[PDB]
This record gives structure tokens, C-alpha cells and sequence, in this order.
DNA sequence: TCGAGTAAGCAGTCCGCG
DNA sequence: GCGGACTGCTTAC
């Protein structure tokens, strides 16, 4: 078995490494690693080492890591570049694992934990840790066991042992419904006192030391709480046993508004699942409580209990412990679906970094590029300081606000990475500059050809064509990986639609789901068997197909994120290869590419229609164009189509056989114009959209840039069983829009696009009539809440106080004096409701922590005084008015001459 | 919100606009 | 009442 690292740290002049040896055993070692760094040397001196620009370097081998660090400092004192990898543990990993790492996840100890702390006087601050830890559940991936540490005796109450038999039974039996599949995996340990609990936990931790440590808010709460509580009870040395090297650091995390403290445990890789979720999920959620996210991801019900959490252990210890266990399991269930741990491991081992560095694309790419260069005996440049400077981005076309009946969209494959590769954009491939014409002149192909020697971008930059830069070389590798996983994702998606179709005609039989790989398009044999299956089996297959789609989505979209972040890093001052010339080369080329192909598509369609000067491209943003297909449909005549699927087939074939070849020709000419290294502008059909055949639906509409809705029948080769709304930017897509209002606005849009004006009118009339019955949470707005203190002047709104902050200040006055009441936390999200004039809260709105019921003391008053009229006008009527005016229709029936009959 | 980038939309404050 | 200048927040890419 090939060896692989688990964790690596630098502690003074030593590297401390945990690793899996060639026999599959976990080991630890301390290595007196002697790092090398580099200085430029005379061309006369014979070396094998060259910088990225081809300048020769001499290697300097240091007696230890502190000597190397001191040398860097002195080189700055002299004013000379100190070249090489200054993060010595990355150099250590590069030397020690000089091959593509194959890791075995079954040997990696992944721990998932959660603690409970009863607190009568508000939130238990981890820096203080003044309250007993009364429960820990710690799941270990190697053992596949939930270890439960339960405090029976506390100053806040003495309790009886938790019962696994009660835990297992249904809620209807008085049980806790702990999932049957984990019941046999629970190892329950009760304790007579907190000191014994914590000592045993540390002994357990020593035996089963996490490599990856995760859970929900573990970095901000659980870890600092446990560390500080042990520190308070036993002293520092004992608390440091949470580190396998007995080293910890209090780390100050800073933002624009303030700072917070976390505990760095040397030799452990903390991947807090909340942070993995925020980075890798591509959602923006109204709440990030585990109950909220679990309900969203898994469709599990919120865990119900009577009274406040501060009294739960005393009143119902049985439920208290069961809920602690379930909380740990829910994170495991979310990871089973989303697979963010798998992603982090893949990425981390690929780059040869500490696994926790997957949060930083700058660190990830620094390591990838370093390792790549090192293989050629090339030497990385020193990082330099740069002032933050703005630079230009993508082009977005201003659409004419209107309905658009038939629409075909086209999109460039992985645009910015493709530009990097096509143009050959890299720190070491810069060849020089040329005199720039206005962008318009390049778009229309009237400007002089930039170069007959080098590969060009319309920002004035020229690049070598003789060899690929390291940035193109390395970005291509990850792009190719992304392509494979996107293939699996789309196959799974297409497979899901086959099952959805079959579910229209389920067979009356007792069946089992088919044992199949959803990552590959179903064979004819599989399709024939699916048509014979029961609804139970089909639904189970659909669930499995959709789970496979999600797995593929995680793998593909986050590889996309990584490569797009390499582009972004070029425009971040902390990146070793920061260069606004290269960042701007990419974006400016993109602006040209979009507008160039806009022209070419307009030219092609005008030719085939026999018309002159009309605009077929109605919209474009960054790398995509939207083409009006009305005239193409009208050339055949709607009466000649059998059904909706018939004109969809026709447009699909037209896009693939006619437009794509023309688009390809257009881009090949642009490549020659810019003298680029390799043609990689691949623009393929994305969406086919329109109303159902024979209906009064409008098909689609735009209100402005980044704000549109389309009724889509086929998306990237997936032919839907039922049409899918593609809605971008509109209020249905915003986390700030109330839940029930998103739902209502979506139905309004559906009716507009699929059914027409009259259908829209009847739904509006009903919503307006009934909406006051909707649950208050479902009609509350949502907002992040920053700078509460800034706008707080004696408990009242200061100058220019934002609406949501005003609401928080109102809440704060209403709960004043109560240490029990939930506090609004700076930087988190709040629900917001408007209040009718003359209300007892003394202001026009109130806000409270999102994902929660408002506290009982003020709930009745909030409900009594909620301003339904303002709520409706602001969240529903205003956006709907926007949609309908753009689409040129009315949400309320206009008076007619027929009324007088 | 510690963690790659820019474009650009809407809500709301403040206050001009005879 | 609406718009511009501005802050705040959130989305598309
Ligand atoms: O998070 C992002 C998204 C997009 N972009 C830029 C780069 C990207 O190539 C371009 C187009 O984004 P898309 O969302 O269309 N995806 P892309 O073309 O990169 O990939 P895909 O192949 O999926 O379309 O906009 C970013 O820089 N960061
Ligand atoms: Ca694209
Ligand atoms: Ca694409
Ligand atoms: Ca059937
Ligand atoms: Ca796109
Ligand atoms: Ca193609």
C-alpha cells in the first residue's frame, strides 16, 4: 500500500506528521526537516534550478526552518527576492509524497461530535466556559459507533440514565424515534460527575484521535467550549491533550466589523460542516441552524420538545440525550448526501495541502502550482505586497423588457478557464503588449490584428505560443476531472426523467428496485424493466437517481469553483501570482467573445430568415446568449406540429445541426484574429423554452439584467417529463423573500408562462383573499444583520438605520431585562415583520433570530399587530407588478364593455 | 461574515425638487 | 412621489 499523510504541522524546527504507513497503520513522527530556498545567481554558475522566467537560481539548504525564515527576513532587509516555498510543511509534503497520492478513506479517522451545555443565564460563551458540559456524542468513522458521554449529576440537576429502549420507540409510544439503523451502534457511558466525564473523554480521544474533526458549529462553539472548560477545571496542559502534539493556539478570526476566537489544535484537521456547507452547497439559506438545514436537505421533521433548551435536561433528560445523538447523525446524513468530506479529501490530497486548507483556493492553487513547477526543477517567485485595485469584469447586455415566446440559449463551456487555456495566460507566458483599439473595433473585426507572433487578449496583452504556461497546464487537469463528474451528474439527471415518465403508469405488483449504476444512461434492457415496476420500486429508484445526481453535482460544481477561483486568485493581492494584467486579459477577452458571437449569430439568423438588421439575440450575460426563436417556429407554422415535444425536437435539431456549426465557425475566426494558441470557445445549446403548444402561456419574460423567467422543456440534453421553470434573479430566488411569497410568486410566474393572463388573474385574486391566514414565519422577510451596535443609539435607531436593524432594536427593547430571551447575534440572519401604526412596540417593524419561533412573551402581540397590508404590498404586489408590466399583462382584470350585460 | 473575482439588481434612508 | 447619492444586502455569472 502506498503511504499517505493524515496531518502535517510545523512546530519550531520540527515537522510533526501523522500518516498511514505501507501496511495501512496510523503512525506519527517528528522530522528535523531541512528546508531549501533560492536566490538568483550569475548565468556563469551552473545550476539545474531556474525561476519561472528562466533566470538561474542557486539552492540554499538551511540547517533548520527558523534559519530559513530568518534568511527571508534578511533578504527583505537587503532588498532581494527570496525564492521558493516559504510554507515549509508544503515543501515537506512535496518531498515526502513525490507522486500522485492515492488515499484510502477507510483508514482516515473522521470524527463527528456535538456537546450539550445547560445554561440558565443565556448563551454559554465558549471563552468563559462557566457551565458544565452535560452531554457529548462523538461518532467515530473507523469504529462506526456513537460514543455517548452523559452527565447524570450537575449543579443544574441530578437525572436518571438515558434509556436506549425508550429512545428507539416511536413518538406515539412516548419514545424519541432514534433511527433504528443507529440503535445498535450506540455506546452509552453515564457519569457521576463532570470531572470523570471529561477525563474519560480525553482518554478516549487519545485512543481514537480524530484526523478530520467535524460537526455543526464545532469550530466556533464545541471545540472552544470543550477546550476552555477542561482548561478551567484541570489547567492548560490537560486541555492541550486535544492536540496529538500537545500544541494549541488561540486564533483570532477578523472581519470588517469585529473579531472572534477559535482554538487551533495542532495535528487535527477541523472541517466544520457549517463552513463546508456554506462554501460547497451553492445555497443561501434563511437560517443555518442544524434543524433548518436538516429539514431542507433530508426532509426530516424538526425535533420537538416542550419548554426552553435551558430546562430540557431537568424536565426531560431522556429526550435531551436522544436529541444530542440525533444531531450528530443528521450531520452524517447530510454528508452521505452532499459528500463534502469526500470532496475535501480529494482536493486536499490532489494539491498536497493540510486538508483544512480546502477552504482557501489561494492556498490550494499555490500548492498545486508549486508541486507542478518543482517537478521541472523550477523555482516559485516570492510573494509580494500589492494595494487592492478595482478591475473590469464581464459584459451583460441590457434586454428590452418584454415577454419572449420561444427562446433558445447558448453557453460557452467553462469560459474563464477556457480563455486561460486558449490565450495561454500565465505569469511566465507574458510576451509583451500591443496598442489597444476600442473594444467595439475588435468585436466588429475592424481593428488591426494585434500580433502575427503572439497570442492576444483585447486588453493589450500578448502571450507566448511555443509552450503552455503552468496556469493553463494545471487548470486543464482539474477542468478535465470536472468534465467526467458533470457527465455522471447529467446521466443521473436524464435517468431520473426516465423514471418520472414511468411513474405515470406504475404496475400493480410486489417489486424491488433495479440494481443499477445511475451515473450511466439506462440501457434499453433497463428501460424495459422500469416500465414493468411498481410505484414503490420506481419512487425508490427515483430517490437513488436523485442522490446520484447530487453526488455528481457536488463533485462537478466544486471542481468548477476551484478552477474559477484560479481566475479569481489572479485578482487577489494575497496570491503569489497576482497580476491585474492577466485578470483583466481574461475578463476583457470574455467581453469580446460574447459580443463577437452576438454579432455572428445575428448575422447567421438574418441570412437564413432573409431579413436585415434585426436582433435575434435578446440577452447575454458573461458567457451566454439568449436567442428569440419565434421566427424559426413561424417559418414552419405552429399548426404543423403534433405536440410540444415536436417543436422542441425541431429546435433541438436546428440548434445542433445549423446554429452550433455557425457559432463554431465564428469562434474559429476570432481565434485566428487574436492569434490564440488553441481554439477552445465551445458554445453549445443550453435551454429550449416556450409555452405549451396550443396554450395562452407567454413562454418567458425579462424585466432587466439578471432578471428573467423561462418555461424550459430541455436543458443541456435533459428532456423533462414536465416543463421546468428557469427563474433567475427574481424574488422567487432570493433568500430575503418570505417563504410563502416565493411560493406564490412562483405559481404566478408558472401561470404566466404556461397558461396566460386569465389564469394569472384568478390566482392573484385568491392569494390576496387568503394570505392573512398564512403562518407568520412563512410571510416574514429575511436579512443578514450587520453593525447592530453602529445604528443603536440608546436602544433606538440612529441616523440612516436600515429597516432590518430597526426591527432588531425594536425586539431588543421588547425583551429588555430577560437573560432567558434569545438574543440576535451580530452577523447572523433575522426574520423581519412590519408592524401596524399604534402598536405597543413603538416602531414600524420587529426582527428576531431566523429559523426560530419568536419568544412567547411577545409572540401574541407581534401576531396581533403584524401589518399584513404592508407585507403584501412590499413582498408580493411590488414584484408581481414588475413581472407583469415587463410581460405586458395585467394581474387584475381590466374593465370592458361586456360588464354592462 | 477567514476562505477567488466583477456586474448589477432591489429595499430603504435622506432629501431635493419651486 | 420619484430620483440620485448613498448603505445594505443579495443574486448572476
Ligand atoms: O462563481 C463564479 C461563477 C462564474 N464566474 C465567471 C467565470 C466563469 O467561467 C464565467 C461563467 O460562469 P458560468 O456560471 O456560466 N459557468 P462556466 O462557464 O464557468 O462553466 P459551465 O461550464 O458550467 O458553464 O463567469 C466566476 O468567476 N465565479
Ligand atoms: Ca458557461
Ligand atoms: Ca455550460
Ligand atoms: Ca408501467
Ligand atoms: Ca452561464
Ligand atoms: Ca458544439
Amino acid at each position: 500500500m502506498k503511504e499517505f499523510y493524515l496531518t502535517v504541522e510545523q512546530i519550531g524546527d520540527s515537522i510533526f506528521e501523522r500518516y498511514i504507513d505501507s501496511n495501512g497503520r496510523e503512525r506519527t513522527r517528528e522530522v528535523e526537516y531541512k528546508p531549501s530556498l533560492f536566490a538568483h545567481c550569475p548565468e556563469s554558475q551552473a545550476t539545474k534550478y531556474f525561476d519561472i522566467y528562466g533566470k538561474p537560481c542557486t539552492r540554499k539548504l538551511f540547517a533548520n526552518m527558523r534559519d530559513a525564515s530568518q534568511w527571508i527576513k534578511r533578504m527583505e532587509d537587503i532588498g532581494l527576492e527570496a525564492l521558493g516555498m516559504d510554507d515549509f510543511k508544503l515543501a515537506y509534503l512535496s518531498d515526502t509524497y513525490n507522486y500522485e497520492i492515492k488515499y484510502d478513506h477507510t483508514k482516515i479517522r473522521v470524527a463527528n461530535f456535538d456537546i450539550e451545555v445547560t445554561s440558565p443565564d443565556g448563551f454559554p460563551e465558549p471563552s468563559q466556559a462557566k457551565h458544565p458540559i452535560d452531554a457529548i456524542t462523538h461518532y467515530d468513522s473507523i469504529d462506526d459507533r456513537f460514543y455517548v458521554f452523559d452527565l447524570l449529576n450537575s449543579p443544574y440537576g441530578n437525572v436518571e440514565e438515558w434509556s436506549i429502549e425508550i429512545a428507539a420507540k416511536l413518538q406515539e409510544q412516548g419514545g424519541d424515534e432514534v433511527p433504528s439503523e443507529i440503535i445498535d451502534k450506540i455506546i452509552y457511558m453515564p457519569f457521576d460527575n463532570e470531572k470523570e466525564l471529561l477525563m474519560e473523554y480525553l482518554n478516549f480521544w487519545q485512543q481514537k484521535t480524530p484526523v478530520i474533526l467535524t460537526g455543526w458549529n464545532v469550530e466556533s462553539f464545541a471545540i472552544p467550549y470543550v477546550y476552555n472548560r477542561i482548561k478551567n477545571i484541570f489547567g492548560e496542559s490537560t486541555a492541550k491533550r486535544l492536540s496529538p502534539h500537545r500544541k494549541t493556539r488561540v486564533k483570532v478570526i477578523e472581519n470588517m466589523y469585529g473579531s472572534r476566537e477559535i482554538i487551533t489544535l495542532f495535528g487535527i484537521s477541523v472541517l466544520d460542516y457549517i463552513d463546508l456547507y456554506k462554501k460547497f452547497s451553492f445555497t443561501n439559506q434563511p437560517s443555518y441552524s442544524l434543524d433548518y438545514i436538516s429539514e431542507f436537505e433530508l426532509n426530516v421533521g424538526k425535533l420537538k420538545y416542550d419548554g426552553p433548551i435551558s430546562k430540557l435536561r431537568e424536565s426531560n433528560h431522556q429526550r435531551y440525550i436522544s436529541y444530542n445523538i440525533i444531531a450528530v447523525y443528521r450531520v452524517l446524513q447530510i454528508d452521505a448526501k452532499r459528500q463534502f468530506i469526500n470532496l475535501s479529501l480529494d482536493m486536499g490530497y490532489y494539491a498536497k495541502i493540510q486538508i483544512q486548507s480546502v477552504f482557501s483556493p489561494i492556498k490550494t492553487w499555490d500548492a498545486i502550482i508549486f508541486n507542478s513547477l518543482k517537478e521541472q526543477n523550477k523555482v516559485i517567485p516570492q510573494g509580494r505586497s500589492h494595494p487592492v485595485q478595482p478591475y473590469p469584469g464581464a459584459f451583460v447586455k441590457e434586454p428590452i423588457p418584454n415577454r419572449y415566446k420561444y427562446v433558445m440559449s447558448f453557453d460557452l463551456t467553462s469560459l474563464y478557464p477556457s480563455i486561460i487555456r486558449q490565450v495561454n495566460i500565465s505569469p511566465e507566458t507574458i510576451a509583451g503588449t500591443f496598442k489597444v483599439a476600442p473594444l467595439h473595433d475588435y468585436i466588429n473585426a475592424v481593428a488591426e490584428r494585434p500580433s502575427d507572433v503572439y497570442s492576444c487578449s483585447p486588453n493589450g496583452m500578448m502571450y507566448y505560443k511555443d509552450r503552455d504556461g503552468v496556469v493553463p497546464t494545471e487548470i486543464t487537469k482539474v477542468f478535465n476531472q470536472r468534465k467526467e463528474h458533470k457527465g455522471y451528474m447529467l446521466a443521473a439527471q436524464r435517468n431520473g426523467e426516465i423514471i418520472k415518465e414511468a411513474l405515470h403508469n406504475p404496475n400493480l405488483s410486489v417489486d424491488e428496485p433495479l440494481d443499477v449504476d445511475y451515473r450511466f444512461d439506462f440501457s434499453d434492457e433497463i428501460k424495459e424493466k422500469i416500465k414493468k415496476l411498481s410505484a414503490k420500486s420506481l419512487n425508490e429508484m427515483l430517490f437513488r437517481a436523485q442522490r446520484t445526481e447530487v453526488a455528481g453535482m457536488t463533485a462537478q460544481i466544486n471542481r468548477k469553483l476551484l478552477i474559477n477561483s484560479l481566475y479569481g486568485a489572479l485578482g487577489n493581492v494575497w496570491f503569489r501570482y497576482y497580476d491585474l494584467r492577466n485578470a483583466t486579459a481574461i475578463t476583457t477577452f470574455g467581453q469580446m467573445a460574447l459580443q463577437w458571437i452576438e454579432r455572428k449569430v445575428n448575422e447567421y439568423l438574418n441570412e437564413v430568415c432573409g431579413t436585415e438588421g434585426e436582433a435575434f439575440v435578446l440577452y447575454g450575460d458573461t458567457d451566454s446568449i439568449y436567442v428569440s426563436a419565434d421566427k424559426i417556429i413561424d417559418k414552419v407554422g405552429e399548426s404543423k406540429f403534433r405536440d410540444t415535444n415536436h417543436w422542441v425536437d425541431f429546435l433541438d435539431k436546428f440548434a445542433r445541426e445549423r446554429m452550433e456549426p455557425a457559432i463554431d465557425r465564428g469562434f474559429r475566426e476570432m481565434c485566428e484574429y487574436m492569434n490564440n494558441k488553441q481554439h477552445l470557445m465551445f458554445m453549445d445549446r443550453e435551454a429550449i423554452a416556450g409555452p405549451p403548444l396550443g396554450s395562452k402561456g407567454i413562454g418567458g419574460f425579462w424585466t432587466g439584467k439578471k432578471r428573467y423567467a423561462l418555461n424550459v422543456w430541455d436543458m443541456e440534453g435533459t428532456r423533462y417529463a414536465e416543463p421546468k421553470l428557469k427563474i433567475m434573479g427574481l424574488e422567487t430566488q432570493k433568500s430575503s423573500t418570505p417563504k410563502a411569497v416565493q411560493k406564490a410568486l412562483k405559481e404566478c410566474i408558472r401561470r404566466m408562462l404556461q397558461e396566460g393572463e386569465e389564469s394569472l388573474q384568478e390566482y392573484f385574486k385568491e392569494f390576496e383573499k387568503e394570505f392573512r391566514q398564512l403562518n407568520y414565519i412563512s410571510i416574514a422577510s429575511v436579512s443578514s444583520a450587520n453593525n447592530i451596535a453602529k445604528y443603536d443609539v440608546g436602544g433606538f435607531p440612529g441616523p440612516k438605520c436600515p429597516f432590518h436593524i430597526r426591527g432588531i432594536l425594536t425586539y431588543n427593547r421588547a425583551i429588555k431585562g430577560n437573560i432567558d430571551a434569545p438574543q440576535v447575534v451580530e452577523g447572523e440572519k433575522v426574520y423581519v415583520l412590519p408592524l401596524r401604526e399604534g402598536n405597543p412596540f413603538g416602531d414600524k417593524c420587529i426582527a428576531w433570530p431566523s429559523g426560530t419561533e419568536i419568544t412567547d412573551l411577545i409572540k401574541d402581540d407581534v401576531l396581533h399587530w403584524m401589518d399584513y397590508t404592508v407585507l403584501l404590498e412590499k413582498t408580493f404586489i411590488k414584484p408581481l407588478e414588475g413581472f407583469t408590466s415587463a410581460a405586458k399583462l395585467d394581474y387584475e382584470k381590466k374593465a370592458s364593455l361586456f360588464d354592462m350585460f
